[PDB]
């Protein structure tokens, strides 16, 4: 499954609750706090379903998206609270020897070209890991895209820079819960 | 119009959220997840702090049904009146009336189909002399009356879930969704 | 009895409190976290109890409808993880069908005790299956003339609180947290 | 202020949600997870008030409790989000440069002897930070202590060995959101 898919055919500002200070730094959202939540219990779901058999590795990507790690982290604990049953899980965060012959589950928040992920796992992987999945939030539709797809994906964006809920833009819109398209505006005000 | 869900637009895949297994069959496309119609409503409370909110405000509730939406509307109304440095004193009742003369009216509804309902409600609230009478409603369905707060715009077709029920299911179902003619007959 | 909060709260500046109601509270009893926490339980002693027949959830009015939307809350959660689809009936009565029903009467507050036995005392005559009042807060109080609801949240001491659910002269909505009212907020906002 | 004082003068399991296979591995609940979230909602206010307003480096004690600085800076972030200014925000963890001439914010669950802390504030304070100040969620009251306090605190809890919400033992009960007392039973069980 590509996971729930938005074409190039978001949202106007207008229609969802913005602070002040980014209502010029934004063109669009495209991806509402909500609808992230909802899709991300979604998520957890499909993990616990094949992986959450027992014992996990949840591996969270540095830096940028701890926010969906906590989430999704948050959402597959409520499904261990009726589970009717104990099960261990290990949370690390990632940039040893500890993943070999484990259930690992990779976190990432948004995979552009797939560069960062492809490098990742061919690390992790000199290891010796049960298996390795990756669930990434969005992951964009682009034309550099190396080819790579994740095993569980939330979001499938067009080939826009965005920002908010888990992505910053130098350490900023941390406070945006919502995923929105970033301005020339914004791209300007907050540059390094 | 708030936000519109055209007709060519599919909606949600059912197999792209979480929903409970014993509505598996009765459910045809998830229209709005519940995390959406909290992120609008919690817009919609913006919306009425800014043409109401100058005068004591009534919260309208209307019976039965949206009594689901009516409380999480109030709630993103009573934590943007946390914010502020006055303590908003605010009425909150239900319907099926002394209280309205010279107050801003809120009537909250959670689905507008004919409209019948809310223009027969209209006339009678505004015969006792509100200062102001408007209406919140979370869903418009596309079947001539214009809300003046809207949630969301949908196609006609008959949802459940959220607030909104069919022969008093799909309570559980926290998404909008369209419902199915399994679902239709089974819960008839 | 739930919850027991003795005669021996929180200071306000412990919690998150509306700068307006600074003056107005001389303690916090019960804060908003603690009241959900609470209330999940108490919808679970309520599917233990009443869940084996269709149940009739009625609010009392004026007051509580917060308590009455969360409780629902938590028991439309426990619908979802049951497979299967179950019906519920929800209404709304005053101070004034139900015959053969599973009747669950959700109150925020019992003080004396009058009013539910009042209410219960009407709702038996329409004959229903069961009456089971959940109330969020009972007092201890002198003035109580002994009636105990079925489903307690918390035993409290015997003071005027306000907020949650309770209000103050249509005031206090705000405020999410059970406080006790001051003098000086009283007296600013009576009417 | 000492926080939320909890003496050694809890709750019952029978009185809130609690996970069936973690039934007799508590011997009482301490703080429930609401409870926790009203706390360290105005923990959050608190430092925004002293250190917020610019650019504040948050860190992360490894390993952990990253569900408190979790829920700690969700409830920072929507403090900025109604503030009417763009204000920046590092986020980063440690386990034992760019803090120099920062507000670095050291998140921490709980404090038992003090000796993580000391140290770590040791260290961080010798790359010359405009200031460093400490948030521990919980700060164990015990005779152990070497007689740190933390700038911020949310619970002063009696000397038992708890767990829930951010504390977890031998990777369990992470799915348990309350602080509860652990039992023999489940020390034994998750050895
Ligand atoms: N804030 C923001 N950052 C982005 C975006 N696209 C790429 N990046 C850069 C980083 C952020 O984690 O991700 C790259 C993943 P890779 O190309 O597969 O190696 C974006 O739309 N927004
Ligand atoms: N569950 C469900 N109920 C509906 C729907 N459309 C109409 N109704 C009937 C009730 C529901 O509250 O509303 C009527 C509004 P009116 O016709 O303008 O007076 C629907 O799509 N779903
Ligand atoms: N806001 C507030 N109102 C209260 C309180 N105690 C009593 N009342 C009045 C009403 C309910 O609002 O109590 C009637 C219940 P009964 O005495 O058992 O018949 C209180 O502490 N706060
Ligand atoms: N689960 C649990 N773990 C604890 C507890 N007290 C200490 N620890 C161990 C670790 C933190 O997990 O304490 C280090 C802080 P320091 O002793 O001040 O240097 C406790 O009551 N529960
Ligand atoms: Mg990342
Ligand atoms: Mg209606
Ligand atoms: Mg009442
Ligand atoms: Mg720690």
């Amino acid at each position: 499954s590509p996971g729930v898919v938005i074409s190039d055919d978001g949202y106007d500002l207008d229609l969802f609750a913005i602070p002040n200070h980014y209502a010029e730094d934004l063109e669009r959202v495209f991806i509402p706090h909500g609808l992230i939540m909802d899709r991300t219990e979604r998520l957890a779901r499909d993990v616990m379903k094949e992986m959450g058999g027992h014992h996990i590795v949840a591996l969270c990507v540095l830096k940028g998206g701890y926010k969906f790690f906590a989430d999704l982290l948050d959402y597959i604990k409520a499904l261990n609270r009726n589970s009717d049953r104990s099960i261990p899980m290990t949370v690390d965060f990632i940039r040893l020897s500890t993943l070999t012959g484990k259930n690992v589950l990779i976190v990432e928040d948004i995979i552009d070209t797939g560069k960062t992920m492809q490098t990742l796992l061919s690390l992790v992987r000199q290891y010796n890991p049960k298996m390795v999945k990756v669930a990434s939030l969005l992951v964009k539709r682009t034309p550099r895209s190396v080819g790579y797809k994740p095993d569980f994906v939330g979001f499938e964006i067009p080939d826009k820079f965005v920002v908010g809920y888990a992505l910053d833009y130098n350490e900023y819109f941390r406070d945006l819960n919502h995923v929105a398209v970033i301005s020339e505006t914004g791209k300007a005000k907050y540059k390094a």
